[PDB]
């Protein structure tokens, strides 16, 4: 069974980046994560239909205007997914309150605390919870006083500049999502380079300073790189904390027979250069905005999964009126 999946496994803890719950435990992962786009693409799928009308009979019960009574089939219908995808793993689910709330602290924390409500009603402890948050500025002083206020552990996504990832280190949360494959995708898209190896993919560039700088200061908050274009990216990230992959490159990393060395620990990373910096909001915001494909990413990322949620709601607008 030495496929570089068990390999993997050996340096990194694996989870399983998807919405189709029926596509998972074949590849035994100990966590899973969804998004906006994941769960509307899941609702998509014929095999899931009575989880949407679940959904939608909970946003009726509830009433009030079609805005709220769609913004509570969406939350019931995030939470449905979460809590099948729980009895498919052992450990927890990461579930992401609406992209449209990423500049609105207040809200992400109400929003954040209603899902938990929402979990406990399934019989589910925020134990095995993680809100996945924007990590916009005030996504991360949101995630800060979930953390600290609620004990409601949090997964600081669209984590694409060093700023962000020092940040969410000095907010203390308890796992940060920085992403790999939209990081070559921007550079593609922007550079005079199509094709990058394995080590000098800047996805990976990325998380590897992030991971030595957590690591070398001491930092406990759970670094797992996502989103992936290929399993390369993944191999030359081996000894990562946490590493969430789609179903599709988990499939391929099983088939896959090369031996695979761990590329990050955290006794080399005690040797890694970067040196340790504070940041207030001014600070961070100067240094995110230094990161142009960081500044870009992060606005294009909150935008598609506010397009994919509403998406999801004209679904459920057509169903349940």
């Amino acid at each position: 069974s030495g496929s570089a999946l068990d390999q993997l496994k050996q340096f990194t803890t694996v989870v399983a980046d998807t919405g189709d719950f029926n596509a998972i435990d074949e590849y035994k992962p100990q966590d899973a994560t969804t998004n906006p786009s994941l769960i509307l693409a899941a609702a998509q799928m014929p095999a899931y239909q009575e989880l949407v009308e679940e959904a939608i009979a909970y946003g009726k019960k509830l009433g009030g205007p079609q805005e709220e009574q769609i913004k509570n089939a969406i939350d019931k219908l995030f939470v449905l997914f979460g809590a099948e995808i729980l009895k498919k793993i052992p450990g927890r689910v990461s579930t992401e309150v609406d992209a449209r709330l990423s500049f609105d602290k207040d809200a992400m924390v109400a929003r954040a605390r209603r899902l938990i409500e929402l979990y406990k009603e399934a019989g589910v402890g925020k134990d095995r919870i993680l809100i996945k948050l924007s990590s916009t500025w005030e996504g991360i002083q949101a995630g800060k006083e979930l953390e600290e206020q609620h004990g409601i552990h949090c997964n600081m996504t669209l984590l694409f500049s060093f700023a962000q990832a020092v940040a969410c280190a000095e907010a203390g949360v308890t796992l940060i999502s920085p992403f790999v494959g939209r990081i070559l995708d921007w550079h593609v898209a922007n550079t005079d380079k199509k094709s990058y190896e394995p080590q000098g993919d800047p996805g990976v560039k990325s998380v590897t300073k992030i991971y030595n700088y957590y690591k070398k200061f001491g930092y406990k908050t759970i670094v797992m790189g996502a989103s992936f274009r290929n399993t390369g990216e993944i191999k030359a990230l081996a000894g990562c904390d946490f590493l969430t992959i789609s179903p599709k490159l988990l499939g391929e990393l099983l088939k896959d027979n090369s031996k695979l060395a761990p590329a990050l620990s955290v006794k080399a990373a005690q040797t890694s250069d970067s040196e340790k910096i504070h940041l207030d909001e001014k600070a961070f915001r100067w240094l995110h905005n230094e990161d142009q494909m960081a500044v870009e990413k992060l606005s294009d990322g909150i935008r598609k999964f506010a397009a994919d949620a509403i998406k999801l709601e004209r679904m459920l607008t057509e169903r349940m009126f």
